[PDB]
């Protein structure tokens, strides 16, 4: 689908048997979701953003369905204001920027 | 053009008569740039990133040339690790996401 930027590009993702909305973020190198427990085990990781660093739980090889497309990748869990879908998963669904 | 997300989506912007590299960020509602003074007058503003809140200088009605296209909008200046073009100016160049 073609999504415009007049609004925040928010899609629906399925991860862990539950549906939740996430923002499409071309500026994020990784996918950081809001603090929760995913089926698997993590490692500690520190990510840098605008105005600080945050400590997040890194869950590897997690299966996530982004808008129909089944995808697998690393997802970080932490105190983020919004669920973010970064480049690592966006490349897997074939997402491009056009102008 | 059609830009893929394997690499970071960085383009060239001319702002204030000088050209510099920036990152296309669909998650950033606003456009934030690394500290410098632009030909205009600013007012204070506090925006929040994933790490926390930060203080920036809000400059209104500044003209930018995102690779050919000439646009007009609000640019923020602050301690950001990289120059980012948010949705406020991306809509003006006709930027969309497609997968
Ligand atoms: C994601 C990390 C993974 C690894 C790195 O890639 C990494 N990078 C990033 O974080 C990049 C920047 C970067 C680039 C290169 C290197 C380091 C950093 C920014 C990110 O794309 C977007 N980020 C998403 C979450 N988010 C919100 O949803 C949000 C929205 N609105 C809020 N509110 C609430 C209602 N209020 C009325 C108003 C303020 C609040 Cl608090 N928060 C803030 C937003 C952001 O930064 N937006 C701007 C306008 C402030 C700039």
């Amino acid at each position: 689908p073609q999504i415009t930027l007049w609004q925040r590009p928010v899609v629906t993702i399925k991860i862990g048997g539950q549906l939740m909305e996430a923002l499409i973020d071309t500026g994020a190198d990784d996918t950081v979701l809001e603090e929760m427990d995913l089926p698997g085990r993590w490692k500690p990781k520190i990510i840098g953003g605008i105005g600080g660093f945050v400590k997040v739980r890194q869950y590897d090889q997690i299966p996530i369905e982004i808008c129909g497309h089944k995808v697998i990748g690393t997802v970080l869990v932490g105190p983020t204001p919004t669920n973010i879908i970064g480049r690592n998963l966006l490349t897997q669904i074939g997402c491009t920027l056009n102008f």
